[PDB]
């Protein structure tokens, strides 16, 4: 059903370096979304080139890959109603210049090349990103104790 | 005066159950509004039918009444300049899908049937709600120590 | 059972005036205690004299009663295992000079005659205080959604 | 270049009196802006009349000057990419009625004559305000340890 | 040398269920410890029996294993000077009855069988726990941008 | 009188670099202390050698002076009953290893040579430090709006 939608959220190396992991996770927990999966890694160049395969011809691509490999990331899957679209609202606009106060990027960063976090742009993108970053058995099935107070 | 306006705010059963009472009251205190009245109760079905009398023919009404009776609520009166309209802004849109990050519903909930909080929609509705939920003697008259730093 | 113990907590007029209501309630919610009752009132002199009957001959008593009547208080009942003794630890020592950082008094106040909050000193005192400050029907029976995650 | 832009931010006497200094500074730190200068003073009437010279014929001006002299302010300079315009977004609208939740004014104040904070409206105004409020040697040159994680 | 010490911290199923993951991580980040490894899983009964092999004859053991399997945990490795001993101080006493306000257990839980978090008790135990819970390649080597401001 | 006591608090260059200025100031404001003076500067080597004159023969002294000059500090004066001794409690032990959770050093740092903050050790030392670091005219006389709710 619609309440079982999932999105991929990654905290980028700048978000880890600037000590924002706990703050970001809290935002998702407090909203009522369910954490499905989480790991911490330095993504290989090859892995990142696959993640960003659509951008391989963009002028910023070599620098993007180097930056995304320049420290570890936190990779996550979150579940809930409209979590892809709502996750993007919670992150704010991709360019922090346009991100509103109250959003993750609006509160915590400045420049588009150092924009702390990624969220899937669509359900189709989410499922592709989840398959790339996680093994199926890393996605945990459990029920939140407050589920019936979050959902009708 | 305009600064003597009051609104009725109720934290719904899901807000209590999910441990948001303190967080919500803090939002109103830190803004500069004055807490006038507060009580904690399980509202009866008869009481809720009166509260929601305008909705009695809406298809969601029986379920709404049952949910609103399914645990305790925190009922409050807050005072301040434009507190009705500003209170509604602070809560966010009634549908959490449309509530912006930074608002109570935007930060803390997902689905319209579990939308954690109520605020009066108008001054007229506020006075009706205050009369329904509170005895006149339960509204306390005192002056905030910071009043002259909040108002010219 | 031991998990059904209750205590009386009151936020004193200075706690209300200094905008600490939300912060204090959040401390109790986040610990895993269940809010049973809550109301907001200006306690009469006669009421306060009964609450402080043991102190009626102490030199500070007239001033104590006047201060406790000088604005509204938030009166509450909280439930949980050892909530009386643990509640006192959470508040800190009655004299804020001796209250450790991390406690309510340690974090938020300075002087013993303006010590923001009261908690029952014993189960026997709690049951007396609960009877004095609340009508039986103001104590709400409900079960926390996270109860099985707070208690074995 | 663009990352070296500076703005003038002043916490007004109401923001000091209401205990918001730390909360406001934290908002600027967490965003990634660099604190360049800071001091705490009661601004003289003459000083304030110069700061507000463009408003000298507005009907609210005498009251504005009196209020701005009625307690100390925190005067600050912050540096970063688009810090003038982004600083203004973070503050919210000058009139708190229109300031969104998540912004400093939206979260913490109510009325235009008690609007807790000032930010420069333009780079040209910022440089004028910085010269008026600060001696050149009070602007400290240092590099943030996280600079390369905030800026590409 | 001493600054390279590591500990194993696990957020127990109750900590996940009660929405404390972000809050706990933030405590470690803000202190200056470096996150080395993190994953999210439901630990098997066999895995838990190995982790708790020293407790296998304690009367609470069967229930402990069931509870530790009853939802996912967040498993982490953290690095820094005296992180084992300091980590334990930050968590508080293993029995929440004795955990002081300001500690993780003191702030957020009540009963020993639902005590939200684990930390290694010694360096020897930490290295054993890290080997049990993590593959060597899951421990990420990077340098914190603030390392020279945390350590001389 | 006793409520007019003052102490000197400095946030050291590590506390500024790690983004803790807001957090530290908030701890003092929320306690009920009055901010008297504040400025931001890079203290000269000569100034620091005077501040630390008692330590001039200790083996760590050259490094201490270089670190304390290696970025800006926030220097402050705070007023209130027992503010020197209570300030020290709020900071925690000078050695962060021994600082309890809930204190500034306990929550936010690790090693003695990077211990984020200084507070005067005695009233005599406070008055000496205030004279060294501030001009008399930088200490602002104003009355907190909540004074009568903090003090009897
Ligand atoms: C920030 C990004 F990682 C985006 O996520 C992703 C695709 O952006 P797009 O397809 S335009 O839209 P989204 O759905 O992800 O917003 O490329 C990055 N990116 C975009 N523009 C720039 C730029 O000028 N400089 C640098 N350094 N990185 C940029
Ligand atoms: C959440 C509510 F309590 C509203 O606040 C209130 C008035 O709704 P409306 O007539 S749109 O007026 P405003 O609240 O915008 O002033 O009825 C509830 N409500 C509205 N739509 C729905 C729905 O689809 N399902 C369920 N379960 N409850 C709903
Ligand atoms: C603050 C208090 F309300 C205490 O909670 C309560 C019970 O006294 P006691 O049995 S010593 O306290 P606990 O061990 O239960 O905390 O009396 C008040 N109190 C105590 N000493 C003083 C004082 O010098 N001046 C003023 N103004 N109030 C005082
Ligand atoms: C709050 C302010 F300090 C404004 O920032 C500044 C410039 O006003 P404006 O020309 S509308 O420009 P922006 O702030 O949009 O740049 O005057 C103050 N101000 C504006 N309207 C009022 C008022 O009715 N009463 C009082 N007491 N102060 C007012
Ligand atoms: C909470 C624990 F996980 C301890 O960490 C661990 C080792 O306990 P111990 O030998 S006292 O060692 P430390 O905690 O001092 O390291 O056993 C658990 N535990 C202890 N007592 C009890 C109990 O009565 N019921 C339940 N359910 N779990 C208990
Ligand atoms: C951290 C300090 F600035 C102390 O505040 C101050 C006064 O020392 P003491 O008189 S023993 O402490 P308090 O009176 O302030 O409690 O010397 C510094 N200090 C002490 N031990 C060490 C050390 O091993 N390495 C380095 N790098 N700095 C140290």
């Amino acid at each position: 059903g619609a309440n079982l939608e999932r999105t991929f959220i990654a905290i980028k190396p700048d978000g880890v370096q600037r000590g924002l992991v706990g703050e970001i996770i809290k935002r998702f927990e407090q909203k009522g979304f369910r954490l499905v999966a989480m790991k911490f890694l330095r993504a290989s160049e090859e892995h990142l080139k696959q993640h960003y395969i659509d951008l391989k011809d963009r002028p910023f691509f070599p620098g993007l890959v180097k930056y995304m490999n320049s420290g570890p990331v936190v990779a996550m899957v979150w579940e809930g109603l409209n979590v892809v679209k709502t996750g993007r609202v919670m992150l704010g606009e991709t360019n922090p210049a346009d991100s509103k106060p109250g959003t993750i990027r609006g509160d915590f960063c400045i420049q588009v090349g150092r924009n702390i976090i990624h969220g899937s742009d669509s359900v189709k993108s989410a499922e592709k990103e989840i398959s790339l970053w996680f093994k199926p058995e890393e996605l945990v099935d459990y029920k939140s104790c407050a589920h019936d107070w979050v959902y009708e």
